[PDB]
């Protein structure tokens, strides 16, 4: 139960590594490159982003669960905080990840806003 527009507003915590850039090139958020585009992330499969080197965790999870999508539900978790997540997903105590920011309040919103740039979702 998001609100985008607080969501916006939040993403200035995460737009330091990850843009929101459209299929066409358009620039929703302009942002770093140090984690992967997130525009259409909801509904997209796990670590699935072209050229994008993820890490050895998301990527088990994403072989270990080849029918996985980001659901909002699951992308609330995670962006709580990743690396338990990865734990709960692949049951290795030691899976590795290539970030470990947690976002402590105002999930559901980031989560609504990366919804709105997920259309074909
Ligand atoms: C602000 C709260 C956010 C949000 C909403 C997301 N991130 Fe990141 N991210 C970073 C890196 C290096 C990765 C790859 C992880 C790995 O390989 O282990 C990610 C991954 C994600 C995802 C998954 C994307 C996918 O294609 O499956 C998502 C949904 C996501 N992030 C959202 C890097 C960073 C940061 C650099 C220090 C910061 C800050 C954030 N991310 C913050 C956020």
């Amino acid at each position: 139960e998001g609100d985008a527009a607080k969501g916006e507003k939040e993403f200035n915590k995460c737009k330091a590594c990850h843009m929101v850039q459209a299929p066409d090139g358009t620039d929703i958020v302009k942002g770093g490159k140090t984690g992967p585009n997130l525009y259409g992330v909801v509904g997209r499969k796990i670590a699935s982003v072209e050229g994008f080197k993820y890490g050895d965790g998301i990527l088990e999870v994403a072989e270990k669960n080849p029918d996985m999508v980001w659901s909002e539900a699951d992308l609330i978790e995670y962006v709580t905080d990743p690396k338990p997540w990865l734990v709960e997903k692949t049951g290795d105590s030691a899976a590795k990840t290539k970030k470990t920011f947690k976002l402590g309040k105002n999930q559901a919103d980031v989560v609504a806003f990366l919804a709105q740039h997920s259309p074909d979702a």
